DNA sequence: ATACGACAGTTACTGTCGTA
DNA sequence: TACGACAGTAACTGTCGTAT
C-alpha cells in the first residue's frame, strides 16, 4: 500500500535533520504510532538506511541518521513549495514584509538546490495551487515589521546584551528607557516581551513607538527557566490582568460549534448533558474578552467570574448608548 | 518484520538509478515479487512521486524518476508551521514542516549540527498570538479530491450537510479554498453568475468528476475574497465610517479592507471609506471600538448593529 | 501489450507481554 | 531497550480475467 511507507519515509526525514537524535518517544509522537512497530520502523529504516546510528542520552537512546536520504526524498513536492509561499504572501498581504521577506529567500534557495531542469518542470503547478488556495485576513493594526527594529532585536537576546530605546506611551512616555529583551509576539500590533533593570514583572510594549535603537553593550542574561510562549498564554490575546478562571454557558443553538471552538489554549470543553455546553480556562485580559463575547450574540450566558458581568455590560453601554440601544 | 515499507522505497530507489526506463517485465523480476504485485507498486510511488513519468516505448511501459540557509530562515519557517499546529490548521502545517525535514536532510553536518542549536534561540525569542475561532477543518483527504479537481480542472460531486438542501450529492466548479474564520470552499453552482461558498465541515462523500470542469479565464480567488467583508457574501455596500478623535493613530494604520481608504480629518476625527458586505461581521469589528466610532453608511450597517447590541443588551439585563 | 478488477487464501498490520 | 508471540483482523498475493 502507500499510505504506510509514506509515513515511514517521513520519520527517516525526521531523523534526516535532528542532528541530536529524537528518542523513540520524540519520533514516535510527531507519529503517535505506538512503541513495538515504533521500533519495528528503526529496523526497517536500518534495513533502508544501515547508516542510521544509535547514540546513549541515559537513560535513552536517540536515534539519528547522519550522512542524508537519497536525493529522491529530499527534493521537495509540489504542495509544500505551494504551501510556503501561500504563507510567506499571506505575510506580504498582512503587511509583514520581513518574516515574509525570509521565508521568500528560503524559497529562492529551495529552488536554485533544485536541478535547474526540474525547475521548469514544476514551476507551473506551484503557480496553479498558489492562485488556487488564499487566507482570510482579518482586520488589525498594521504590523510594525521593519527590519531594522528587528535587526537589533534578534540580536540584544542573541549575545544577551541589554537594550535601550525610546518608547512613547503608558505612564511616562519618552522615557528613552534600558529593559531587558525577551522576545517579540507578533499580535494585532507588534508587541516586545521584556523587563526593565531588575525587579518586578516582564512589561509590554508595542514595536510600533521604538526610536533610539542600540544594541546596548552591557551584557544582561534573563531568567533561565523561562520559555517565551508560557508568557504568551497568560492572557486572552494581548491585554495582561490578574489571570482569572472563567466559566462559559453555550446554548444548544451553538452546540455543536462550541465544540470545535477555540477559546484559550487552557481549554476545558466538557458538554453538559442537557444539551448546553459548559467551557472553563484560566487567563488575563477581560475586555478583549468580551470583544469575542459579542460574536456568540445571545448563545453564551457569563456566569463566572462575575467582573465579565461587569465589564461586558460596560461595553455594551459603552458601545450601546453611541449607537441607539438604550 | 514491517517488510510492506521497506521493500517499496527500494523500488524509487532504482526508479531513480535508471534514467531510462524499467518495465514491470524487469522489476517484477529485480524484486521477485511478480507481476500482479509489481503493478501495485508503481500506483504506490505514483502517489508519492508523481515525479515518476512513464517513458514509453511501444508496446511497453517504462518508468523513471527525475542550500545552506540562514537561521533566520529556518526559525521563521519554524515558527510559521508552530502557529500553524496551534490553530489547528493539520494540513498546511504538516507541509511546512515536511519542508524543513527535507532541507535540514539535504545539509551537510558540520554546519546542519553548527546551526541546529542556533534556531531555537530564536524559535522561542518569538511566539504568535494564536486566535480565538473555530479549528479549520483540514483533513488531508477531503481536500485532495479538491486539488485533483483543480489540477485536473475535472468537477466535485460531493454531498452536503447543510444549507437548506442537505442530504444528496451535487456537483460544482472547483473554484478554490479561502482559508478563514472555518475553511471554505468557493464554488460556481451551475455555471455563471456569482460564486457560493460552502464550507468544508459539511463536505463528505467527496468525489472527483472524470467530466472536467474547466473554471472562467478571468475569476480572481482574492477578489471574490475581499467581495464580503470577512466571510458570508452579503450584497455589497458602500460602507463608510468615522472614528472619534481618540483611536485615530490605530485606525490610520487598521486593515479594514483591501478595498479601504483612509482620509483625515481636521476637526479631529478621521473617515473611512470602504466597500464590501458582511453586516454582522462588521457591526462585530465595530463592537471593538466601542464609543469612537459614529456609522454614516449605510443604514443597514447601523441597523445589523443595533439588532446584533441589544440582542446580548436584554440578554445581559445590562438594558 | 499493459491497466484493471473480483475473489479465496495468506501473511503482514496493531497493541500488549514477556525475558537477557 | 532490544526483542518474540499471541491470536485478532485487515491488507497483501497471485490465478484469472476483462478492457483498447
Amino acid at each position: 500500500r502507500h499510505e504506510k511507507a509514506t509515513r515511514l519515509l517521513d520519520l527517516a526525514r525526521m531523523l534526516a535533520g535532528s542532528a541530536e537524535g529524537l528518542t523513540l518517544d520524540e519520533m514516535a509522537a510527531a507519529l503517535g504510532v505506538g512503541r513495538r512497530t515504533a521500533e519495528r520502523m528503526r529496523d526497517a529504516v536500518w534495513a533502508a538506511f544501515p547508516q542510521m546510528e544509535a547514540i546513549d542520552d541515559p537513560p535513552t537512546k536517540r536515534f539519528r541518521i547522519p550522512s542524508g536520504l537519497d536525493g529522491v526524498f529530499q527534493t521537495p513536492t509540489a504542495e509544500e513549495l505551494a504551501a510556503l509561499r501561500v504563507a510567506a504572501d499571506s505575510l506580504r498581504a498582512s503587511g509583514a514584509d520581513a518574516r515574509a521577506s525570509s521565508l521568500y529567500a528560503l524559497e529562492a534557495k529551495l529552488l536554485s538546490a533544485l536541478r535547474g531542469s526540474a525547475r521548469r518542470r514544476v514551476a507551473p503547478d506551484v503557480e496553479a495551487l498558489v492562485q488556487a488556495e488564499t487566507i482570510a485576513v482579518h482586520a488589525g493594526p498594521r504590523p510594525y515589521e521593519d527590519q531594522a527594529v528587528l535587526g537589533a532585536i534578534r540580536a540584544a537576546i542573541k549575545g544577551l546584551q541589554a537594550l535601550s530605546f525610546r518608547y512613547e506611551g503608558g505612564s511616562t512616555p519618552g522615557r528613552t528607557r534600558e529593559v531587558t529583551p525577551l522576545g517579540v509576539l507578533f499580535g494585532r500590533s507588534n508587541y516586545l516581551v521584556a523587563l526593565e533593570g531588575k525587579g518586578g514583572k516582564p512589561r509590554s510594549w508595542r514595536l510600533d513607538r521604538m526610536s533610539d535603537l542600540k544594541v546596548l553593550d552591557k551584557p544582561a542574561p534573563p531568567p533561565q527557566d523561562f520559555s517565551l510562549q508560557a508568557f504568551a498564554d497568560e492572557s486572552f490575546g494581548i491585554y495582561h490582568d490578574e489571570i482569572q478562571d472563567v466559566v462559559l454557558r453555550i446554548h444548544k443553538s451553538r452546540a455543536e460549534d462550541a465544540l470545535r471552538w477555540r477559546f484559550h489554549a487552557t481549554q476545558q470543553v466538557t458538554p453538559e448533558a442537557d444539551g448546553s455546553v459548559l467551557v472553563t480556562f484560566r487567563a488575563g485580559g477581560m475586555r478583549e474578552l468580551s470583544w469575542h463575547l459579542f460574536t456568540w450574540g445571545d448563545a453564551v450566558e457569563i456566569v463566572a467570574p462575575q467582573v465579565l458581568k461587569d465589564m461586558m455590560v460596560q461595553e455594551l453601554r459603552e458601545a450601546g448608548r453611541a449607537h441607539g440601544a438604550w
